[PDB]
């Protein structure tokens, strides 16, 4: 899985 | 998992 | 799992 | 598990 | 586990 | 796991 | 296990 | 795992 | 086990 | 593991 949050 | 917070 | 909390 | 909190 | 409190 | 918090 | 407590 | 807090 | 407190 | 706080 792969989380990016700005 | 990749996390990535800006 | 994977939790983030921002 | 992978736990993340910002 | 993995854990990260930021 | 890659954990990133800018 | 691993712990980051920033 | 790897572990960057800025 | 690994610990790192900030 | 790698753990780098700035």
């Amino acid at each position: 899985a792969n989380f990016l949050v700005h």
